[PDB]
This record gives C-alpha cells, structure tokens and sequence, in this order.
C-alpha cells in the first residue's frame, strides 16, 4: 500500500466521522427519550463502505461475523460505541473504534472519543495524531509510578490487591478505547482486559507499533486481530512487571 | 442575603476563574518538563499560590470574608465566621501530576453557615459547575435538573477501592451496575449531580474536597451524609457519600454491614 492510497481512505474516514457529528446528537436524543446508537452508527459504516470501498469487509459487534477469515484482503474492524454502559448510564466515556488491515497488516486505526471531541488516529508510514497533533512515545513509566486501569471485577481479589500495592494508583474509564489510549499518551501505565472482542483492540495493535507501546496477550505473545486474547496495552517500562503480577499464585482469574 | 447580591459576587467569582488561566496552563506545562521527583512540589506550590491571590481577591473585594483552605492555617476558623469561604485550588492532584487531566477547583461560600454560592471548575474541560441559592445549579449556563431515580442496581457508582477491606467493595461491585473512578472528589461528585453515577463515596475528605458539594445536593434532591447518615460538618469534614436519593440507604447499608467497610487490623 501506498500513503497516496492511506492518506485519501484517511480523508474520506474523518469525513464520514465528521458526518457522524451530525447525526449522532438525534440518536442519542432517541436513545435518552445495547441501543440504537451502536446499531445505526455500525450501519451507516457498512453503507459507507459499500458506496466508496465496494471491495472492503467489516467485522464489528452488531453483526455476525462468521464469514470473517484470515484470507479477507481488505477488513475493517469495527466497535460502532465502544463504552455502551457509559453510553447509557453517562452520554460521556465512549468512543468509536476503527481500524483496517490489509492482507492481515494494521494500516489505519481510529479512536474517536466523541463526547470529548478529540480523534486519536494512527497511519501505517504517517505516525499517530490526537487531533491532527502527532503523538511521540511517552515517557518510561514504572509500575509504581504509574496510574493502572483494569476491571477489578473479573479477577480474584488477592490479585487486584497486588495491583494495587505494586502501582502508583488506580482508575476506571470504562470503555476499552478510551483507556487505551490513556496508556498511548503517557497518563496510565497500563490497561488490561482480559477477555476482549476482536474489535475492543483492533485499532490498538497500530498505536502500540507507532508509539512503542507493548501490547500483547497475557502470556506475552502476539494477539491475533481476528480473535482476540486476554490483553495488556502497557508502557515500554512496566510491562513485565504488571505480567508478572498477573500470573503468579496461580493468575488472576476469580477461584469462584 | 438577596438575588442581587448572590449575582453580583458570583459576577465576581466568575471572572476571578477565568482569569485563573495564567496560572494553571503555566503549571500543567511544567508537568511535562520538571523531572518526576519535583512535580508534586510545584503543583502544591501553586496551589498555595492561587489561594493567596484568592485572599487577596477577598481582602480587596469582601473585606470581611474569610478563607478555610490547606495551604493556610485554619485553627481561627469557627462557627462564628459569617462569610466564610472553602477552598481548593487543585483538587485531583495525582491526575493532575500523573494524567494533566481530571482535575478540578472547588469553591463555596457559606454565609451565617449556610451554602450560597458552589464551584466546580473542571479547568481541562472548561466545564464551570456553579449553584447559587435561589437561581440554581448551572453547568456553564445550562441549568442542572434533579437527575432521575437510580437504584443501585441500575447505578455505576465511585469509590476508592484500596482503602476499605475488599470483602465490602466485592458487596459494591455485586449490589451495582457497575464501577468506575475519575479519582477526583469534586469531578466523581458532579457525576452524581449529573445523574451520571449513582454514589461516590470517600472515606475521608478534607472540607476543601467537599464544600462545594452541600448546595448542590440541596438544589438538586441529592443525598448528603456521612456514612453513618449524618449531616457533615462542613468545617471538619469526616467519611462522607454524595448519592441519588433512590440508592443512598442500600450503599449506606452495605459500608456499614458486616463489622463495616474499613480495612483489616
Ligand atoms: N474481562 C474483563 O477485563 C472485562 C472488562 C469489561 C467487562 N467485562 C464483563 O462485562 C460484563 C458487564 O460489563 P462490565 O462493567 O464488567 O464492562 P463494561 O463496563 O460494560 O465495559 C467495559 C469495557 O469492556 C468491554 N466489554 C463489554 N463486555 C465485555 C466482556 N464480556 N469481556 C470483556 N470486555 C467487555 C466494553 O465494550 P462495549 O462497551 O462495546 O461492550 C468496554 O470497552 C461483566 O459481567 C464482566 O464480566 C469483563
Ligand atoms: N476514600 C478515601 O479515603 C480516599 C480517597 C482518595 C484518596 N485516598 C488515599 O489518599 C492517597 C491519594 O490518592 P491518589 O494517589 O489516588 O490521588 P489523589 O489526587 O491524592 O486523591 C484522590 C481524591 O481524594 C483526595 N485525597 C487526597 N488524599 C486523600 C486522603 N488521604 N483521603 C481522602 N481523599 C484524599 C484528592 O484531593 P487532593 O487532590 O486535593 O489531594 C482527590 O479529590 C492514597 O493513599 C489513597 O489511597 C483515600
Ligand atoms: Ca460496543
Ligand atoms: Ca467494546
Ligand atoms: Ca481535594
Ligand atoms: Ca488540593
Ligand atoms: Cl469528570
């Protein structure tokens, strides 16, 4: 792939985000007065896809993806509202997430933190942008100088607890997206989920390459984006460690 | 106290905030370029810096006014002060140090002991949250509405997990929709306001953390009480909730059940 070809699908995809700006507020409205919102922004990619990338498929949570294979040449993947609780239960918290792979290779990723208006987006040969402002890698952050986020719900408590005494503090976004890209910027040293979908990390996987980011499965190897695994986005520096946490005395799944 | 006067310090308030950005943009910069062991030096240093240029604000405006705040000794302070202020300028300071984010200034006045006038300033966002007794409570001039009943089981709700013992935060977890935590008292207390959260709690606040949050609790039906359902001194501070009034009694229960919410030994 060419970056002539990236930059004009790049062109035509913050268009059709800044067309969701529009239509979003009335949805949201109906919504207040899963939803509507995740299923009608889902829709409205597909039938942009299938006016400007005729060629391109879509993986995404609102549909069923069976057909979905390794030999597909040009995916999307999709999370139309990534944050649905906070969605629901806030209006705030909640992202878009989108990303392509040509022949099985992250190409473009999107992360638009709507309520806050601010597109993190990622080009294979560009770089990553908040904005249009170009991220760097983030400082090395310790474990125990830095902010972790993970659900505390999903795991035994004695590891929580360990997490806990091991980092500087600890916070909850709520939506996969969002607290990835808090790792991204240097604001969390991690984030971890360990059950993921394919399209709660499919944007992740080019960011994590772009800004030198660890982002692996909890066994430390390589995740596939069609899939999904048990996942950690991590600074370069606490990496191992929040691993290590995780997979001693037996792991950090709930004996339950 | 009259509407007349309630608008005209609040004029006043209002333009002290924003003029606030000569000095908070200078420090967020600084958390990027000051080496790690330094930073929380300089954001108490500026903390204590816009609070003395709020008592001078006060000195030269509102002669009698007085100022409650951390950087400034307080022991004078009594129930005998009869305009008083409550301030903090920094409240979030880790998010503020580790995120340059979720980070807010609180501000209330009390006259005779009684909330007037409230602050949230959710300086990243430059969302202002403001209450005035007798107008209202206004996020950047939309008025705020009592937000709908929530149930607990309905509710996201917020607290610091690593200071309770986690047998009772595993009760919170199971009794609510969800968790999740800003890390900021005044910001996770505006969520409740907002109808966003059903419940923040926080084990122990200063009355700094706190102030603001009395009078909106008052306009908009919220329920505010130490965790033992008392009314909270607004000098002193002690473990407090700020919730919905549809889930205040079921999260007071639950702290309180079993030997209570603290920590072991
Ligand atoms: N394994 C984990 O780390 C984890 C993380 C979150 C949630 N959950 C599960 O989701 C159920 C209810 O929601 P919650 O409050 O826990 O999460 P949530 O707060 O509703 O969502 C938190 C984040 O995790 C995603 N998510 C939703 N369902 C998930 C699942 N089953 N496994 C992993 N991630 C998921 C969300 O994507 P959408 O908003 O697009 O749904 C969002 O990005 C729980 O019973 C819990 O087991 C597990
Ligand atoms: N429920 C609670 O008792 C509670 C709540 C928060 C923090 N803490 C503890 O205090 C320390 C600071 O927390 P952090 O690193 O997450 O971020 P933080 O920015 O220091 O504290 C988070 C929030 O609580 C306030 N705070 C600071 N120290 C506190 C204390 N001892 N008790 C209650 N509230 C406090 C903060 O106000 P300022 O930014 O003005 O300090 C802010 O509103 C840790 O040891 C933490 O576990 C306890
Ligand atoms: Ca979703
Ligand atoms: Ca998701
Ligand atoms: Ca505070
Ligand atoms: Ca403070
Ligand atoms: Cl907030």
């Amino acid at each position: 792939m060419t970056d002539k070809t990236l930059q004009q699908i790049d062109k035509l995809i913050c268009s059709w985000l800044k067309q969701i700006d529009n239509v979003i507020p009335q949805l949201i409205m109906e919504m207040t007065t899963v939803t509507n919102v995740d299923k009608q922004i889902q829709q409205q990619f597909q039938q942009f896809l299938a006016t400007y990338f005729p060629e391109h498929q879509l993986l995404a949570e609102e549909k069923s993806n069976a057909m979905i294979t390794n030999e597909i040449n040009h995916l999307w993947i999709m999370d139309p509202i990534d944050g649905t609780a906070n969605l629901v239960k806030q209006q705030e918290d909640y992202c878009i997430i989108l990303a392509y792979f040509y022949e099985g290779k992250p190409m473009l990723s999107y992360v638009y933190d709507y309520p806050h208006k601010k597109l993190y987006k990622a080009i294979r040969g560009e770089g990553a942008f908040c904005n249009g402002f170009k991220m760097e890698e983030p400082p090395s952050l310790k474990l125990e100088d830095a902010i972790i986020s993970f659900n505390a719900q999903v795991m035994n408590l004695d590891t929580v607890q360990d997490l806990f005494d091991a980092s500087f503090s600890y916070r909850l976004v709520g939506a996969c997206g969002l607290d990835s890209m808090r790792v991204a910027k240097g604001q969390f040293g991690a984030h971890i989920n360990t059950n993921p979908k394919p399209w709660d990390i499919a944007a992740q996987f080019l960011f994590a390459e772009l800004l030198n980011l660890k982002m692996t499965t909890l066994d430390g190897k390589a995740i596939d984006h069609l899939k999904g695994a048990p996942f950690i986005i991590s600074n370069k520096a606490c990496h191992e460690t929040v691993l290590k946490i995780l997979n001693a005395n037996g792991g950090y799944q709930k004996y339950r």
